[PDB]
């Protein structure tokens, strides 16, 4: 039941491609299709938006694409607008299995004013926007890929993964996850524990997570997943469920997999840190453990992978 992906020579390459494109000449992509991935009851909008590159612009699954949004920028005259950074939510084949296309998964950045919560055009996010509200024949201007810490770790195709994301955090696993379980790479045949934490305002907050529950199903030895939805559900302690208190759910079992050598991955935006922080910290002195001792030696170890924003 893997998908047939193709063309298998994206494999060939033994360094990931980086700054293909830069930002002076980018590479003029196409709109393939743009969707909300939410449901009335979220927050704000998050948009999955996929983007043909023709071939251009291949990239590795962890890598983000740049995007140039339209106009002046306004703190400099006659120039372009700056790149904003996208992680790539696609494997390197794509939504399409063709090596075609490229997925980035956008929240829509919207003002209110904290008093009248009366909107103004002039303070939306202008790259989030402008995803959002894209059409399909519509062109963007589109640099990279860049990055590489979020390059997934292959050497070990048994090893562990614990993906710990909230909100847009997840493109990355998306792409991890379908290259793990979904497509057929001969050269790649994931055999270890891939276990997905996922944190969201609630339940019409959710992206992919249709995909993710297949997986539970087809590879229920191989994959686990946890949500935590905190306007709609309270931890032990009784403060909002953010995604460390579903950690904490796993105390034992986590701290025994990085034991025994598993990768943990965070994505999302930086204010998921703090908490997560403190949760493992408390985590361990329940243990009889230093946190500080254990974090350094998991950075040691390369175990450790953070891509926050
Ligand atoms: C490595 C990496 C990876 C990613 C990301 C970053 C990095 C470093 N991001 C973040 C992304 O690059 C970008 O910063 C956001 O999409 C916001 O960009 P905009 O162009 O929409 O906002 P823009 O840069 O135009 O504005 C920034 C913020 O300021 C606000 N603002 C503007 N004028 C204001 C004013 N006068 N008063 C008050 N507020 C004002 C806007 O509302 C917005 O919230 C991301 N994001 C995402 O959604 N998905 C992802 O997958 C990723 N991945």
């Amino acid at each position: 039941s893997k998908v047939s992906v193709a063309p298998l020579h994206l494999e060939s390459a033994k360094e990931p491609p980086l700054n293909t494109y830069k930002p002076k000449e980018p590479f003029t992509a196409t709109i393939v299709s743009v969707e909300s991935l939410v449901g009335p009851k979220a927050p704000g909008e998050t948009c999955h938006i996929v983007i043909d590159h023709g071939g251009n612009v291949p990239y590795w699954e962890g890598q983000s694409y740049g995007v140039i949004p339209p106009g002046e920028n306004p703190k400099k005259p006659g120039a372009p607008q700056n790149v904003r950074l996208y992680s790539i939510a696609s494997t390197r084949y794509g939504d399409n299995f063709d090596g075609r296309t490229g997925s980035l998964c956008v929240r829509r950045a919207v003002y209110y004013d904290p008093e009248t919560g009366k909107e103004d055009p002039s303070k939306n996010g202008v790259c989030s926007n402008f995803l959002c509200n894209s059409k399909p024949g519509d062109k963007i201007q589109l640099t990279g890929p860049s990055g590489k810490i979020m390059l997934l770790p292959e050497e070990d195709p048994n090893a562990t993964h614990i993906m710990i994301a909230t909100g847009t955090g997840v493109a990355p696993f998306r792409g991890y996850l379908r290259r793990m379980f979904m497509e057929d790479v001969p050269n790649y045949r994931f055999g270890g524990l891939a276990w997905l934490f996922l944190g969201v305002a609630n339940s019409d907050s959710l992206l992919y997570d249709e995909e993710f529950t297949s997986y539970l199903k087809q590879y229920p030895d191989n994959f686990r997943y946890d949500k935590a939805l905190s306007r709609e559900q309270k931890n032990r302690s009784g403060g909002k469920m953010y995604v460390q208190d579903k950690i904490e759910e796993y105390s034992d079992e986590i701290f025994k997999l990085l034991d025994g050598g598993a990768h943990i991955y965070f994505c999302g935006l930086k204010g998921m840190m703090p908490g997560i922080q403190d949760t493992l910290k408390k985590v361990a002195e329940r243990r009889g453990e230093s946190w500080d001792q254990k974090l350094a030696q998991l950075k040691k170890n390369k175990q450790w992978h953070v891509e926050v924003y």
